[PDB]
């Protein structure tokens, strides 16, 4: 129903087209590129239907009156410009993250979407997976889980040579936020979902960050304490083996997710669970060890995501919440690991 | 054959007592206490052998010529005084962690032990567990793991109101290091262990440390750096649901164990491994999810510990790895608090 236009021939557009496709309330209507030559080839391999119009410019697609909404798979650097130009043309945006090089730029995109009354949603997929429902709640049980104390979050894949050298996520002019923007983002996001999505008191980075010659981050972490007994940590890197964990330590429960970003199988999703856990009298063993739940996801998360993009006309809000923490962490790295209080 | 005495009828002494005679190269030969009545009750309660000489005093047990070594589950603060005296009476030492209120006091204890040739060791039993040999085995292979980067570790649990108010761990005297010495201790060991026993360059406690009204730590954390990529984190809390684990990750490997301090079952031990993991072309699934391993451990780790601790027959000197794997861990434990009460300074371990 909602005519979707893919602005940018990004490799990750191969997965989202599926989302769009599988979303019973959405269809892939338009798609552009710097050269319709590439858009034609992308549309071919990607099994794009025939009615799908092929454009050889971004301006073309933005002025395409038949565009109800857009998915923007462009490098972090083309958001502040192409996002404002998308809304001004009355088109709703599904913006890939990191949303922008800073909250300042994001707000400009938010306001612009507001002035034009359009719906904007970042590209963080996992928060739409069903598992994220029965767990966002698992942490809302003041008994089975209790009062949140701290929450850890990690993520780091292993950028081979070609990646560390050519991928756009190491280029200061393209996806200049590096590991932070591409990976830290997720950790930061979970660190918010565990806390009901409330900005933390302050934010402090750990020393020992790794930036390439151009100064792009390759690895770094940080603690974000709500100063009221709550703290947390994230961790991202382009130099370590694939790992995706969420550690949440509550007063009465403990939650753990070995995946969370892209599950093992798009069909099912699982997470840990533990409450009133203790040892027997002689501390010779655990009396009741943590259990692992599970939920069926008949529709992939990117699918469930796009099937939710239909917001006729929070999302732009929680995006700014993580984008913000994103900057705090980045500001801290260079502002001599200072604590970045968030108002 | 190795006669061991127990100074201080602490509750943790019950578990170690079972470890002592599951030996079979060690036995219970003696037990002491500030009170003979409390020691008389302890010996019989825990089914000690008639042969065990029940001691109604510390000094009395040390001056006992028929006691080869001692297990000292004494409060932290009593260590530097009573451990030393023990070394001075020719008594080897199995000292409970955290070994002391600081490394200076611990150096003395160690130099006292050297001076008498006896062996000293701490109560960190999880390293004697067979699994740990395979954990280090994995972290050692540079092909299925590679160079180390992170190995975060934490330990917490929910202490009842009775604990939070009367346990020796909340007091600033006996075990005055709080959750750091009781819990942070391990997490630090697990990191040092992952980092081939190499201390970090510097230490920087995290913000939001919760100290009581007496300045004793109830929960806290921090990060460590080596100026490579090797960065880790430890977390400890006396007021947060039970949770323990090690999460190490390298260029090619990832290690995971969620019961590294107290195995679910003493019978076996499991650890998960992941080598060069990735996604299918379209990233709709992992090409291969982590691997769960399981090791047989017919002999529980604490007993494996006492078994190793248990020179006097061949003329060998004391093993320096232990007092050294004890000074390193006890050297950093006092690096954290050194930052939690020093304006969050990046303690320079130089």
């Amino acid at each position: 129903q909602i005519r979707i236009g893919v602005m940018g021939c990004a490799d990750i557009a191969r997965k989202v087209s599926r989302a769009i496709h599988l979303a019973p309330n959405a269809t892939i209507s338009g798609v552009a590129s710097r050269s319709l030559e590439k858009a034609k080839a992308f549309a071919t391999a990607n099994n794009y239907p025939e009615s799908t119009k092929i454009h050889g410019s971004y301006e073309s697609l933005l002025e395409d009156p038949e565009i109800d909404a857009l998915y923007v798979p462009l490098p972090t650097s083309l958001h502040v410009e192409w996002a404002i130009k998308a809304a001004e043309k009355g088109k709703h945006i599904l913006l890939e993250k990191p949303v922008a090089m800073n909250v300042t730029e994001f707000d400009k995109i938010v306001d612009a979407c507001e002035a034009n009354g359009v719906q904007i949603m970042d590209g963080t997929m996992w928060v739409h997976n069903p598992r994220t429902a029965l767990l966002k709640e698992f942490l809302s049980d003041s008994e089975r889980f209790g009062q949140l104390k701290t929450v850890q979050s990690c993520f780091s894949f292993a950028g081979d040579e070609d990646f560390l050298k050519n991928d756009i996520r190491v280029k200061p002019g393209l996806d200049g936020l590096g590991a932070l923007g591409d990976a830290g983002w997720y950790a930061i996001r979970a660190t918010l979902l565990a806390n009901n999505f409330e900005l933390p008191k302050t934010v402090t980075a750990f020393p020992g960050a790794v930036l390439n010659e151009a100064g792009v981050i390759l690895s770094c972490g940080a603690s974000l304490s709500w100063e009221d007994g709550r703290t947390a940590t994230i961790y991202c890197s382009f130099l370590a083996n694939l790992t995706m964990e969420i550690t949440a330590i509550g007063t009465k429960g403990t939650l753990r997710v070995h995946d969370f970003i892209i599950p093992y199988k798009e069909t099912e999703a699982s997470f840990t669970t533990s409450t009133k856990a203790w040892f027997n009298d002689l501390v010779t063993a655990w009396v009741s060890p943590p259990s692992e739940h599970t939920v069926k996801t008949e529709l992939p998360q990117e699918a469930c995501m796009v099937r939710e993009f239909a917001r006729l006309v929070y999302w732009p809000s929680i995006s700014r919440k993580t984008q913000l923490v994103v900057d705090a962490v980045k500001e801290s790295v260079d502002k001599n690991y200072q604590q970045i209080s968030l108002s």
